[PDB]
């Protein structure tokens, strides 16, 4: 290709004003606050923000 | 290709004013706050924000 | 192709003013707040915001 | 007062995608692109985006 | 006062993607691109983005 | 006062992607690109981005 983008994040502005933020976890899984993330996978399973409790 | 975009996020502005934010989890799975995420997968299963309790 | 977009999010503005936000989970799965997400999968099962309780 | 706002701009998200922008002026006045501006004046004349040709 | 804001700008997100930007001026006045500006004046004339050609 | 803000800019995110930017001036006045500016004046005339051609 000549100009190609695959799995790209660009030109982003983010403001997050939070007075109080609190995360409590007991024996589980928590994913929080994922921002401006990019991935490319070939021949594989790709998961960005994947929470799983048990197996 | 000449100009190609696949799995792309661009030109985004986000403002999040929160006075209080609270996440409580007991033996589960929680995904929260995913923003401006891009992925491309070839020959694989790709999940962005996938929560699962047990297996 | 010459100019092609597949699985693309662009030109987005978002404002979220919340005084209080609260998420409680007990043995389940919760996905909340997914915004400006893009994916492209070839030969695979792709799920953006997929919650599942048990298996 | 207890909680007072006078001349306030808050919680704003703006996206401006322009391929070409061009401003030509010959002996005049031009005001362009004013965004998220706040003022408070006491005992005076206050003008935000005021163009004037001659005097 | 107890909590007071006068002439305040807060919580702003801005994205400006421009491929080409061009400003030509011949003997005049040009104001361009003012963003997130705040002022407070007491006993005076306050102008944010004020262009004037001649006097 | 107890908590007071006058002429304040806070919590700002800005992205400016420009491939080409060009400003030409011949005997005039040009103001461009003012961002996140704050002022407070007592007993005086205060101008943020004020262009004037001649006098």
């Amino acid at each position: 290709g000549s100009k190609t983008k695959e799995g790209v994040v660009h030109g982003v502005a983010t403001v997050a004003e939070k007075t109080k933020e609190q995360v409590t976890n007991v024996g589980g899984a928590v994913v929080t606050g994922v921002t401006a993330v990019a991935q490319k996978t070939v021949e594989g399973a790709g998961s960005i923000a994947a929470a799983t409790g048990f197996v």
